[PDB]
């Protein structure tokens, strides 16, 4: 069997952040102010998708129209972090802004049915490409942009193994729950 909706698929949404992208926040800062500003910008990507998340355990699959709303602030972030670095092709970073960007669309997982999992993946794929460059440079040589790729790659690689587990065929939504338009503001 399924999950079905449960407060463990947010738990363990928060266990993945904690583990993977705390650090690799720190480590962002460390890196760069650009790359620092692209990645709070993905932070809050992600702490909205943990609070879509929440919603949908609790409530029933809202309307198309209210569900475009609730993905909107989403869309937004992940708006910001092409925008940062599509700005600073000449930045030293730009292999680490590229990592981000040209992988973003892996928040698009919530709404990507019955294959979110594999959603994320095909974005992950992306991020590599970028990734590699950045391990050809620094494997060896700076510690820092390695983990700061490890984090980043194992946050996906993670990110899919929840997902197969918590919303295999798309983001668990709850058939008595209640209003998700009158979310947790």
């Amino acid at each position: 069997g399924a999950a079905g909706p449960s407060s463990a698929s947010v738990k363990e949404f928060q266990n993945l952040v904690d583990q993977h992208i705390t650090p690799f926040v720190a480590l962002s800062k460390k890196l760069a102010p650009e790359v620092g500003n692209q990645v709070e910008q993905l932070v809050k990507a992600i702490d909205a998708e943990k609070a879509l998340i929440n919603t949908a355990s609790q409530s029933k699959k809202p309307s198309q129209e209210t569900l475009l709303e609730l993905i909107k602030p989403l869309n937004n972030f992940a708006a910001e972090v092409g925008k940062i670095r599509d700005s600073n092709r000449s930045s030293k970073f730009f292999n680490n802004l590229s990592a981000i960007s040209e992988s973003i669309g892996f928040l698009s997982w919530v709404v990507v049915e019955p294959t979110p999992g594999p959603h994320v993946a095909e974005m992950r794929g992306s991020a590599e490409f970028y990734t590699n460059r950045i391990l050809k440079e620094f494997k060896g040589v700076n510690q820092d942009q390695v983990d700061w790729v490890s984090n980043y790659v194992n946050f996906l690689k993670d990110l899919e193994k929840y997902i197969k587990q918590y919303h295999t065929t798309g983001l668990t939504w709850n058939p008595k729950g209640g209003d998700a338009k009158s979310a947790t503001p």
